[PDB]
């Protein structure tokens, strides 16, 4: 037994990991079911590296250190459980399975409670950073059975990417599924950091006037202070981008989308955990929304809009940025409150702090702003809305006038802001002691006869005879 850890699956993905680990100092054992292409990546990508190669599963569990370490790398579903299945008969009790692809968290947590009953160890971990990422830093986002956790943390917390500070984006997520559930939110989260930057974008061209170049030093300039992301710096960059002929390259590209992208499944999530996700929710609608292209190209035929904007751009460009800045607040909050709502569910223990750092490193949406979620958590563990931190609580305090303003001209204007609305129709609602709901409740008892409850006496429902 040679081999600190066994990677199965070598699709780029995987000979990425084991030539990062393998960077790292450990002596992986790298498989695949075409055991032929365990000889190619040994001649090719590997060659010259402490990576062994295995020729069959008991071959490669024969090389591991105890306990056992073995990465699942492969297709997300039955070769996931074909491979455990295989495994299981080959292993000791106190082994450890790390389930490292893009698999959906319900899984992982049958996995995760079956392979306990039966003395094995998984891990379910999330992994962000693409290929690049993986090679040479992903952020790795591990959950599942926690008596794992000391026997993997020093592989997945060295080759993890590092914040300037120092610290390893990778911790223990949690409990069971945990993992692949923040993977998940992370998607969704994608999505709506985007799509507000895009209304940022519109908003800019289309109040405002803007050239192109211009847009890109408004980005580059946000991109200086609060607003600091890999998302923002690459928007800049892509508006200043110049085609072959000297034209924008951007303004050629079709507005298309799509409707079948991953981040549904947070919004699916939040709807049937009962979270108000609103914001990754538009950000998705708006994606399938764009995908209706010729559809809109009729409906523009058709369909009038509304203005001429008078004021100072400065001003406005201004409240455009503290606009964004706000609505990134709110849908932050309200991914956190999905992820509070699962540790609900499931009873699982979650490392809210340790999250928000797995978020940077090797993920698109990595950010100082998610320094400062952690920063939050680190000031109160117990933290129960992003909202009530004092951090958070000033910058919506402070860009709430500028928000209003933003959605309001743009609301004059007839530009589309999905998630900038979202975000404030939420922050207006959250913040309200009474809301209207109650005429809901007396619609329902009034029709129905459903019942409503009395503010002074919850948990007890009545009827009234309306009629």
């Amino acid at each position: 037994a040679q081999a600190d850890i066994a990677l199965i699956g070598l699709a780029v993905m995987g000979q990425n990991l084991i030539l990062n680990m393998n960077d790292h100092g450990f002596v992986v054992c790298a498989f695949n079911r075409t055991v032929s292409k365990v000889d190619d990546f040994l001649a090719n990508e590997a060659k010259g590296t402490k990576v062994v190669g295995a020729q069959s599963l008991k071959e490669m569990v024969s090389k591991l250190k105890k306990p056992r370490r073995i990465i699942l790398l492969v297709k997300a579903g039955q070769a996931v459980d074909d491979f455990i299945e295989k495994l299981v008969p080959l292993l000791d009790t106190g082994d450890i399975i790390i389930d490292g692809g893009n698999s959906e968290y319900r899984d992982t947590t049958r996995r995760c409670r079956d392979l306990k009953a039966k003395g094995i160890l998984f891990v379910g971990s999330g992994v962000s950073g693409g290929e690049e990422g993986a090679r040479y830093g992903p952020s790795l986002m591990p959950g599942g059975n926690k008596e794992a956790w000391p026997h993997i943390k020093t592989i997945f917390q060295g080759i993890a990417a590092k914040v300037g500070t120092g610290e390893p984006c990778c911790d223990w997520v949690g409990d069971e599924g945990a993992g692949h559930f923040v993977k998940m939110v992370h998607n969704g989260i994608e999505y709506g950091d985007m799509q507000l930057i895009c209304e940022a974008y519109h908003l800019m061209k289309d109040v405002l006037g803007m050239a192109q170049d211009e847009m890109a030093q408004a980005f580059e300039d946000w991109n200086k202070t609060e607003l600091d992301s890999f998302l923002i710096e690459i928007t800049a960059n892509i508006l200043k981008f110049q085609d072959t002929d000297g034209k924008h390259l951007l303004p050629k590209i079709r507005d298309s989308a799509g409707q079948k992208g991953t981040g549904k499944w947070t919004a699916i999530s939040a709807l049937e955990y009962g979270v108000p996700v609103t914001l990754i929710g538009e950000a998705v609608f708006a994606r399938c929304l764009s995908s209706l292209k010729d559809e809109r190209i009729q409906a523009s035929k058709k369909l009038k809009g509304p203005f001429q904007f008078d004021g100072d751009k400065k001003s406005f460009l201004e409240d455009i940025r503290k606009a964004l800045y706000a609505s990134k607040i709110i849908s932050y909050a309200q991914g956190f409150m999905l992820l509070r709502q699962a540790a609900t569910e499931f009873g699982w223990t979650l490392n809210y702090g340790g999250i928000a750092l797995m978020w940077r490193g090797g993920c698109i949406i990595r950010s100082v702003f998610l320094g400062k979620i952690k920063d939050a958590f680190d000031r109160n563990p117990e933290l129960q809305n992003l909202l009530l931190d004092d951090f958070f609580k000033s910058a919506v305090e402070n860009c709430q006038d500028s928000w209003r303003r933003a959605v309001s001209t743009g609301v004059q204007a007839g530009i589309p802001m999905p998630c900038f609305t979202t975000a404030l129709s939420f922050y207006d609602g959250y913040r309200h002691e009474m809301l209207p709901a109650s005429l809901i409740q007396a619609q329902r008892d009034y029709f129905g006869a459903h019942t409503y409850e009395l503010l002074a006496k919850p948990g007890q429902f009545i009827h009234t005879n309306w009629t």
